[PDB]
């Protein structure tokens, strides 16, 4: 559990993300791919990209970032009561895309990095700690679902 104040910290900084979902998505995916290049291999449409500029110019990458953040924002807004939203995501990520937990850790790291970089006043120790808890809970619960589906990733 997060407290209600922790949830509110999460959603307060999220509202900043919602002002420009695509640009935040671009920064987060580029951070993920630069930090953990093996992750890029999972995206057949754009796995050939090399430079930061190429990544910024890619329509497909920009769409992917919005796809992620739209889903994740809907998850966060449930304040832990997200089983229904996690169900389809676990299904595709376990059985189709095969995204291991370690990669969800990497993207969680990238999200934290970008929020700290862009919104430090809204991302002090309080809010960092609350977002860390929120993303940990997402990963815990998705991991259980993965296993239910037969995927030990
Ligand atoms: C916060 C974590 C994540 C969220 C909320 C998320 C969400 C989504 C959603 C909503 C879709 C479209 C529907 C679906 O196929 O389920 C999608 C597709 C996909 N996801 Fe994720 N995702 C996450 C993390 C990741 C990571 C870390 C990777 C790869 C390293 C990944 C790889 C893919 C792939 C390969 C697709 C298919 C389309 C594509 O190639 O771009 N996802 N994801
Ligand atoms: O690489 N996240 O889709
Ligand atoms: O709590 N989600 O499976």
């Amino acid at each position: 559990v997060l407290s209600e104040g922790e949830w509110q910290l999460v959603l307060h900084v999220w509202a900043k993300v919602e002002a420009d979902v695509a640009g935040h998505g671009q920064d987060i995916l580029i951070r993920l791919f630069k930090s953990h290049p093996e992750t890029l291999e999972k995206h057949d449409r754009f796995k050939h990209l090399k430079t930061e500029a190429e990544m910024k110019a890619s329509e497909d990458l920009k769409k992917a970032g919005v796809t992620v953040l739209t889903a994740l924002g809907a998850i966060l807004k449930k304040k832990g009561h997200h089983e229904a939203e996690l169900k389809p995501l676990a299904q595709s990520h376990a059985t189709k895309h095969k995204i291991p937990i370690k990669y969800l850790e990497f993207i969680s790291e990238a999200i934290i990095h970008v929020l700290h970089s862009r919104h430090p006043g809204d991302f002090g120790a309080d809010a960092q700690g609350a977002m860390n808890k929120a993303l940990e809970l997402f990963r815990k619960d998705i991991a259980a679902k993965y296993k239910e589906l037969g995927y030990q990733g």
